[PDB]
Parts: structure tokens; C-alpha cells; sequence
DNA sequence: GCAAAACGTCGTGA
DNA sequence: GACAGTTTCG
DNA sequence: CGAAACTGTCTCAC
DNA sequence: GACGTTTTGC
């Protein structure tokens, strides 16, 4: 369970508030109990010309990877366990995305609980709604209300 | 000169590397001896709904101001003396724009001597070419080559 | 059934 | 993000 | 003459 | 920046 240096976390929190994204999604997928997956992702986006910065994050954070999408690349961290450890430590230094960070930690803690009840799942879905509302969301489709398709 | 907190600088350096900009420009203006102004700017851009963050920077940095340009706003610091003091303390924590910062400090220190030798003005306009080369410059029009119109 | 990965771009917020 | 044009004022 | 603010916008990199 | 839609394999 990796412990991060405060100076690294302070700088990174600023970079994240700038070009990072703390995302929560509800993905329809019929292979799941409630027909949807609760997806969480921490990412940092940067011009591919500066991929080096992202590859560095992979080494420095110790988990995650960099995906390439042409002119732009992204450091991605989705693994729930390392995500919770990392956001717990980064959270206190965030100024713009502190609330979404805490909502993500909140969701992660209730996942085992949500995968047990339709109401618990729907409740967690309302928290992903809150994260989206805090972000500069512009193409969101699946919401907690969409999951209300469980009414069947 | 004001001394800034280390943790403040750590966080800000990260935010600056993400959404800030360290700019150097040669502005055509006939009222100047060499027909051009050497302009230096430190700025942080953010969606206007988050202008509070920029306003807070004015208070924390203690100098500068915030301007509005529609759905986006910017914290600007151009006062040469406070700019030098600020960048001097920020520079050691920058990762993507550390070079740009150091070139600005260099330009600032050579401004008085650049106000004389027309060839010293061109050498400084060189430092400016370097900064623009390091940034994601896409609409630059006035360069040192332009200033080379000092030939009479 | 589910934890992550892998791939696709839209609408800006830089 | 990263400049470029216009105006103000000691 | 010039530092510094007021004002406007290309092309994305987020 | 912040999604969406589909595919992987214990
Ligand atoms: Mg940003
Ligand atoms: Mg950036
Ligand atoms: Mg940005």
C-alpha cells in the first residue's frame, strides 16, 4: 500500500485541478447483475508531444498506464484498490476537484454493498450523478434515473 | 519582495504547468525607440464560473488582476518587478514551463541593457523566440526576424 | 458477474 | 494556452 | 519612451 | 476534460 511524498502530491493536485479528470460513469452492460457497471477513472490528459510527463506519472504513482489517442495521450488509473489509496492521499491538496475525489472514495467504499441491493446500487448511482454535476460534463447519457430501468 | 509559502508554490506550479502560460512578446508600437515593446506575461486561465479561484490568486500572489473574456477568465501578472520575484520562487517547482520561466527572468534582467544597443534588443528578441518555441505557439506573428526591420 | 482494458470523439476550457 | 492589437498615463 | 492595462482571437489540448 | 460503447478474461 504505497505512501506518496507530500511534495509530489501537492504539485500533482495542482496539475490535476488543471488538466486532470476524476470520472464516474454508469455503463450499460448486460453481463452485470443490475445491467450496468459502476466505472471510476482518474486521468491526466496531455499533448502526446509531452507523453514523457505521463510516463513519469506511471513510474511515480506505481500503477496505471498511458493510452494514446493521436495528438493527445492520457495517464489512466482505474484499479479500485490503488485508486482509493491514491485519491485518499491526493484529496486534501485538491482545490477544484476535491469534492469529486471524495465522492469517488465514497463510492468505492460502498461498491461491495451496492452489488447486493437494487436500492443500494441506485443510491451509489446518485453519487456518480453528483460527480458529473461538479465536472464540466457535456456528453453524459446514462444517469441514476436511466438505471431506474431496473423497474422491471 | 514578498515570500511565498512552499506548499502554495508546489500546488501552483502544478496548476501553472497544466492551465497557466508563461508568455513573452514583441509588440509593434511606434511610440517605442525600436518600434516594438518587450512584453512579459504570467497568466492562469480558467472557466469564468471558477473565477473565484483566479480572484483568490490575486490575493495570494498579492499582485496582478483577473480579466474577463466571455466564458473564460484569466489571472494576469505583467508588472516586471513582482513578476521577477514571483517566477523566481515558482521556477524551481515547474516541470513543463521551467525553461520558459527562466528565460523570462533572463529577459527581465537584461531589459535595461536592451534599451540601448539595437543589437542587444535583437538578442533579447531571441530569448523571446526561444520561449515561443517551448510553448504550444500557433498564431505568433511578430518575431525577432520582424524586429530585424531596425535596418535603416 | 465483474474488474479493467480498449477504443471513440464531442464540446469546450484553455 | 499563447500570443497579437489598441489605449492609458506618468 | 515605455511599463502596464484594456481588448480581441487562432487552434486547439484538453 | 469527460464522457460513451464494446471487449477482455480470471
Ligand atoms: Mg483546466
Ligand atoms: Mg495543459
Ligand atoms: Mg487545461
Amino acid at each position: 500500500n504505497t505512501k506518496y511524498n507530500k511534495e509530489f502530491l501537492l504539485y500533482l493536485a495542482g496539475f490535476v485541478d488543471g488538466d486532470g479528470s476524476i470520472i464516474a460513469q454508469i455503463k450499460p452492460n448486460q453481463s452485470y447483475k443490475f445491467k450496468h457497471q459502476l466505472s471510476l477513472t482518474f486521468q491526466v490528459t496531455q499533448k502526446t508531444q509531452r507523453r514523457w510527463f505521463l510516463d513519469k506519472l506511471v513510474d511515480e504513482i506505481g500503477v496505471g498506464y498511458v493510452r494514446d489517442r493521436g495528438s493527445v495521450s492520457d495517464y489512466i488509473l482505474s484499479e479500485i484498490k490503488p485508486l482509493h489509496n491514491f485519491l485518499t492521499q491526493l484529496q486534501p491538496f485538491l482545490k477544484l476537484k476535491q469534492k469529486q475525489a471524495n465522492l469517488v472514495l465514497k463510492i468505492i467504499e460502498q461498491l461491495p454493498s451496492a452489488k447486493e441491493s437494487p436500492d443500494k446500487f441506485l443510491e451509489v448511482c446518485t453519487w456518480v450523478d453528483q460527480i458529473a454535476a461538479l465536472n464540466d460534463s457535456k456528453t453524459r447519457k446514462t444517469t441514476s434515473e436511466t438505471v431506474r430501468a431496473v423497474l422491471d
